[PDB]
């Protein structure tokens, strides 16, 4: 339909007044003292929340420009909201910051690759810095205590140690509501892989996005499924047992795939396929795992199993299966022990045996997901209000406890941002990327001076004086008062802040690019 | 529906304005540093890309005159998009400028048909100085380092080399995805010829437009398919089999052709049907290679066969089919080689005893069609992103070294268009011819000038300093450095440049003689 | 008041358009079978003519930027009605397609200083085409000739020629009315300089513009009068003997200048002040001269005599005294002849004592002036209707007389202006100069077209004809016969034409390189 293309500075300038419209939204629920905003619903009481990312997801735009400025920031915001719950938010700002003065610059000159190059060359020197300072989260007493302090009570924190201890670093670990009262901890044999659900369609929990199964049957096979028909028997057989049911296939597709979609929507069968993880030679290996592991038979042309011959025998079994969009995770297998330490030990005498770093790693990759198992956590509580809210506060908790892990930590409430200002300011540069670098600069104390205004605060004040006070030292927006963020406990992922400043950084290079805008025009 | 008729400038001035249009928004992606364009999509977020072709695509305009000026632009740019992938934007420059200027000129009077009869002069004269200096490349070492370049990582180079001296300038190459992780290189016994499929329905592959058949049944027939009845034996078998069904005959057509396109839609048949290269009694010359070389038997009349009486025997067999818009790809027929190797004896015999020139050059080109077989590249790589990655870098890769083949390398960025430009002005004419001639010469130095632009440095400075500099050294856009370009790397096909540049003068020359515009007036 | 300042090509558009307006309404009067255009009168019944300089006289147009275009256009033309009566319209004519065509063309490119110089030489060489080709007017029968042909009566020719035979070529001519019926030719002593009058306001006759002083009293003085005090004596005698009072001084202003004006306004006195001829010890010299012509003194600070102390006897006389706008006439000088007979027989020995060139050709002009005397024709007719008629019948048979004695004859009807089109196209120049020469030789078609036109003949078939024929034939537009114009009487003086090009060409190249016009704003 008729487009309404658009050129020059008009263009971006509706992109501007958009990405304003929803920075003005989201930026005053940033900090501990944001303020809340009200969200419309078609149905019931209207909501009223200081959530970032559910209000940044509710925004559009009537304006079709605006609404195009308000869907790239939400889709950069996106990108990080998956860790943590707030560096959905900061990153709005500094785009939007970052945006407005980078257009006025343009507007007088200034070629916008010069300011391009500028802000990434700024935004690496940042993320250097950024990583030079921070406190290294290693040791296991600080483990437990970042999980606990941040929002994991008390109890969390020695579980998820216990647990990161006994499964390792990358090792899997899970989350179940006990039937009792008591948290418990357990350890056992599962399985997850890179391999998320093929459809949204057959996703059990949306709110988690994830599809959970509860003993469910296992197909497991390194064939093509493309025909429904090839697996109508076995379809049969599973629906006589009333399980659900997990595929393992090199790809399901064709007219079996909306089969199985309409049925899993009907309710027929509680079926999920997934891909099967690794390619070539190395794809029959973990595929092989996964049957001894569950105590099923990998359908292959090499045993000369066919897939209308599968019955129920062959299927693996377990006692849950979970499915997000990127992995599928196994818990409670039902292969025999014995066999999976004999495949433990061939993978371990492989590893001694083999040459390749390459195929070290690799083989190495199935020896610790194959013998790490899966840390169980089975959430217990007297009302299930209070074990879904305890479920709720150990998720996010395990997930910043994770993203100290690999990254560490640093000083909470943007201080850790202006603490690096400095070196930004020390990159040298000419003409358009020093004027980048100055742009970086300025918008780099956008975070501390908004949360400062957010609590009443002056927001220059409290930048000029963080500028000049002592490393580790910041405003506690909470209080008013000027104290350790470490020892006071306002700490934030460095990955977070890392994450949100690339994208931020990214996205307005990409944007202030920006040249002519093809829209499409209102329908009358 | 009604009609608004419009004649003399004001049309003109319409279409000039819809061309303006189309060519503000694709030109500022022209160029290394070419700036960024958003598109809208009605779902999802919206697509940033700064690719002339889509962007070209995408555009339609609400005026009727500046849609028609919208779409005589884009289907100018389809000629030459199908090579290389640049092709499809310095075309619409050049069309906007001579367009603009032609104008001008034609509003003073200046003759419209001598403006014509002069731009097509400067337009020969220049392709003929394109033709006159030029890098010519025809050594193996060259071509492989021009494989090398484009993106190519440094194997595709290599790959490209053998293939190509293994099957000749003109041997059919084709790219495969390998299950294993290195990229491998295969000529097999294949087939290939320029009959593309009878309709779109039946095309496998969406994006790449082909049609892609693995392990299919071929049907090799000379008589023409009208009714669906005398293949319903056959159908009916093959789908017992559910293998894919190809079909090569005289002609496809009446109730049979629909028929299959319902079924392939539906999904019940995986079938393609292609007319029958070659003509009267040659063209059964090639359908016996295609039996002999897939196994399958020619069902003609002189043997006796109707189409009622084929069985599953009597079909070819091949392991994948690739069926373009134009050419139909066989690969790894199932026919025996001793037979293969009696046909090309045979062949040769009467290469060698034909007296006849046209004769002898159609029965060399199936001798070379059947004993140069098909290169098959079977790309591996570790993740199916990279394999991805992988083949479509390798897809232009083997498009540029094979327009390179053909017409050889110049200078890229423009300066061949620079460097043509004496010639052109040495060209002598008179009145309206001599107009159009410096029309030419004073557009050609359009790409250029944009290009300067695009990364901020003065387009008039470029253009004058590079037409006293010496041949071979132009202007680097990506530093600002004027360095020898053929050293840099900064080289473009000749090929690409001068079918720009025909379109471009062909489709302004028609454009300026046009008198009278007729156009569906809207509806209100 | 408020300026309305207007840039670039709108404002020449402006101009385009007035130009255009007062173009329309003038060369509809063109040639010997233009139409009738109607002007408005205050009072009585409005005016019907055909003569150009009227209508584009009371053109005026109410749009400012167009009135600025026709006042610029008609003071061109008032440079050219001087003489005779029709270079007043051809000079807009050419000045319309010459702007016109060049508006065009500087529309798309074309700098317009190119255009300039290219007219500038297509002018140039023009004028000198035609100072080469034309019928030298020198021969006494010629001169007669051509005196009789156009009205020029039948005797007028005779009278005119035995004139300018007894006073010289330059001699003066003058005109009366006699009291009897006949028309008679007289030779008297007479003084013509060139001085005007001091201003307007003392013109006797508003409709030649003239000052006309029958038996008046010459004051002669080459002190300066700028006190009315000085001359009161003087005056009253004047006022007491009732006669016109001429007054030659070095400058008469100050409050003696507005109290003369007033007077004669009032009609209190009939005096006309005009500047002396000559200056230094030269001016003296004519100032005696006029003295000894007239029977008056000059009244001199070396002759000790003061202008207070000036009586009626010091007074020149004569019998008729004419003064316009740039000559003072004196006809019938009262002074002794045996004293001019002496001053002649002085300055004839100073030319031949004389050895400066310079001297020797001033004393040469003052002899001439004296002894050439000045040529008097007394009109006789029954009527005074016939009176008037003769009288300017023999005016402007005279002008045309003199002005081909001066330059002289050539094809009339526009007809010598194409000829010299082979000339003008042989000049050679390149890009813009060539195209102003194309611009010239594109517009030297406009009058002979536009004859055409207006008799009903098709302008192109007459052009092209025109073209092809032999030098000296042209088009009749009278009977629309192709004969020799110069055996037809169809003749045009070379100054006329020559100088209607070169005002045309002259303004035409100020009009355009206009690029800013500023121009009052109308008042609401």
């Amino acid at each position: 339909m008729a487009k309404e293309l658009k050129f020059a500075e008009d263009a971006r300038a509706a992109m501007l007044r958009g990405v304003d419209k929803l920075a003005d939204t989201v930026k005053v629920t940033l900090g501990p003292k944001g303020r809340n905003v009200v969200l419309e619903k078609s149905y019931g009481s209207p909501l009223i929340t200081n959530d970032g990312v559910t209000i940044a997801k509710e925004i559009e735009l009537e304006d079709h420009f605006e609404n195009m400025g308000a869907k790239l920031v939400s889709e950069v915001a996106s990108k990080t909201n998956d860790i943590a719950g707030d560096g959905t938010t900061t990153a709005t700002v500094l785009t939007q910051a970052i945006v407005r003065e980078g257009l006025k610059n343009v507007t007088a000159g200034a070629n916008p690759l010069g300011i391009r190059r500028g802000i990434e060359l700024a935004t690496k020197a940042a993320v250097e810095e950024l990583h030079n300072i921070s406190t290294v989260v290693d040791s296991k007493e600080a483990i437990a205590q970042v999980a606990a302090v941040s929002s994991g009570s008390d109890k969390v924190g020695h579980l998820i140690a216990d647990a990161m201890e006994k499964v390792g670093n990358d090792g899997v670990i899970t989350i179940e509501e006990s039937k009792g009262i008591e948290t418990e901890l357990d350890v056992v044999e599962g399985m997850q892989f890179d391999r998320g659900y093929l459809s949204q369609y057959m996703v059990t929990d949306n709110d988690k996005m994830e599809a959970v199964l509860e003993n469910p049957y296992i197909l497991i096979t390194d064939k093509k499924i493309s025909n429904i028909q090839d697996i109508l028997p076995l379809l049969e057989q599973i629906l006589q047992q009333s399980r659900p049911l997990l595929i393992i296939a090199d790809d399901v597709d064709g007219e079996a795939l909306p089969t199985l979609v309409l049925n899993k929507i009907r309710g027929t069968f509680n079926v999920v396929a997934v891909k099967a993880p690794g390619f070539g030679d190395r794809r029959k290996a973990m595929l092989e795992d996964i049957a001894i592991l569950t105590g099923g038979t990998v359908i292959t042309d090499d045993l000369g199993l066919e897939l209308k011959d599968v019955t129920i025998e062959n299927l693996g079994n377990a006692s849950k299966v979970v499915v997000d969009k990127d992995n599928t995770t196994i818990v409670e297998g039902s292969g025999e022990k014995e066999a999976i330490e004999a495949r433990v030990q061939l993978i371990k005498n492989q590893i001694a045996e083999t040459t390749s770093d390459f195929d070290r790693e690799k083989l190495q990759e199935r020896l610790a997901k194959l013998a790490g198992g899966v840390a169980v956590v089975k959430v217990g509580a007297a009302t299930e209000t209070e074990l879904k809210e305890l479920k709720l506060r150990i998720e996010d908790a395990l997930n910043a406890t994770r993203a100290a892990v690999e990254e560490g930590m640093v000083s909470g409430g943007g201080t850790a941002l202006v603490n690096v200002i400095s070196k930004v300011s020390a990159v040298e540069a000419e003409g358009d990327v020093a004027t980048g670098i100055k742009i970086v600069v300025r918008a780099l104390e956008e975070p501390i001076r908004q949360i400062a205004e957010n609590a009443g605060y002056e927001g220059s004040v409290i930048v000029d004086k963080l500028k000049n006070v002592e490393l580790g030292t910041g405003f506690n927006a909470a209080t008013g008062e000027w104290v350790n963020m470490v020892e006071a406990g306002i700490v934030d992922p460095t990955k977070v802040t890392r994450s949100a400043l690339q994208n931020a950084a990214s996205v307005s290079a990409l944007l202030l690019t920006t040249e002519a805008v093809v829209a499409d025009k209102p329908e009358p």
